[PDB]
């Protein structure tokens, strides 16, 4: 027996969870490892006698992993790491696999990771099925998919987590509270009671200092970058955006308007104003470009974040900001209650005014859990130029 594990993931959280986790098991350096992610330092690699990447491709991992195992004739014990919401894909080939070779590979155990939202708002919209009987159905379908290979599942999204009556499984999620507090998941929370833990922004604390340098070289953390956080003032970040259905197609616009709103959480005769407490960061969007550049020219004593550095990798480093507020993204989501602000939702083509903004999915569940309150949504509109 080898072990070999394998970590799965097509977005970016659950990377960021699965680098943690080879962090953790850095000392050990012999067992094999495949890295399966859209998106690593060869002074890492390197250390690592075997270690493997491979492509993903529709949410699954190509047919190179075939090719990757067939290195290793031992009888094997697969570890598995998984995005959530695209579990079942991704295991379709290494179940794929695992038939080529039923008797010398078998399936050790599973963590599972929340790719963001996405898996809210799919459960959201479960609210009126009989989830307890949909337990029991997804159960016999997955052990129908694991004997044949055929992906046939009345509840897609319930099915992904069902994973417990085949195998030793833990799930790693962004909101256990919804689960907690959700009344129609009774059944659910009851099922999955005790395997499963909240993402840990404190697992990066609890490291040595010589894990924490590997995990930030691990993700891309440069030095000088970290120095910007290395301060006792508190921070509060402005969430920026690229445009949005403003009436026009002039970038510029864009820029001054979110110049505008930014001024209205810095400045003291803004209705957002933070106060004198925080120290400015701006946290524009990756896309962002000239936008970006028009904003940090104008903004005054603002410390910019690059477009590398995210919000999930702030918060799986413990550094998340005092307080945290401008342009409306499913980031807020993961933010605790009492570091939100204040958020401007912008118009597209779901959301014309604020009564459409309560209604977003992320936001109704957010509001249910009290993560927010109505006061803290605002349209974009409402504000007046400064």
């Amino acid at each position: 027996s080898k072990t070999i594990t394998i970590y799965l993931d097509p977005a970016s959280l659950p990377t960021l969870n699965q680098l943690m986790h080879f962090t953790k098991e850095s000392e050990d350096k012999e067992t094999a490892r495949i890295f399966g992610f859209s998106r690593l330092p060869e002074k890492i690699t390197e250390q690592y006698n075997n270690i493997h990447f491979v492509e993903i491709k529709n949410n699954r991992p190509t047919e190179d992993i075939f090719t990757i195992l067939d290195q290793y004739p031992e009888k094997l014990e697969l570890d598995l790491h998984l995005n959530i919401a695209h579990s079942i894909q991704l295991f379709h080939p290494i179940l794929q696999y695992r038939f080529k070779h039923p008797d010398r590979i078998s399936i050790k155990s599973l963590n599972l990771y929340d790719d963001g939202t996405m898996e809210y708002v799919d459960l959201e919209k479960e609210e009126n099925k009989d989830i307890k009987s949909a337990i029991k159905k997804a159960e016999k379908q997955l052990s129908d998919y694991l004997l044949t290979g055929k992906i046939n599942f009345d509840n897609p999204t319930l099915a992904r987590y069902v994973w417990q009556s085949q195998y030793p499984v833990k799930y790693h999620f962004l909101s256990t509270e919804y689960f907690e507090k959700a009344e129609f998941l009774q059944p659910l929370k009851t099922y999955l009671a005790g395997k499963y833990q909240k993402m840990d922004w404190s697992a990066y604390e609890k490291l040595s200092p010589e894990q924490q340098t590997f995990y930030l070289k691990l993700v891309g953390f440069s030095d000088e970058t970290k120095q910007l956080f290395h301060t006792e003032q508190t921070k509060f970040i402005f969430t920026g955006t690229t445009t949005w259905e403003g009436n026009t197609d002039i970038r510029e616009y864009y820029a001054k308007q979110q110049l505008n709103l930014l001024k209205h959480f810095t400045h003291s005769e803004g209705d957002l104003f933070i106060g004198d407490q925080y120290k400015i960061y701006f946290k524009g969007h990756p896309r962002g470009g000239d936008i970006n550049d028009y904003i940090l020219k104008h903004a005054k004593d603002i410390t910019n974040i690059p477009a590398n550095i995210s919000f999930e990798i702030l918060m799986m480093t413990g550094l998340l900001p005092d307080k945290v507020g401008g342009v409306a993204s499913s980031l807020y989501f993961s933010l605790p209650k009492e570091k939100i602000s204040h958020i401007i939702f912008t118009s597209n083509k779901k959301i014309k005014n604020k009564e459409d903004a309560l209604n977003d999915p992320y936001v109704r569940v957010m509001l249910r859990l009290g993560m927010i309150d109505k006061s803290q949504i605002i349209f974009w509109d409402s504000l007046k130029q400064l």
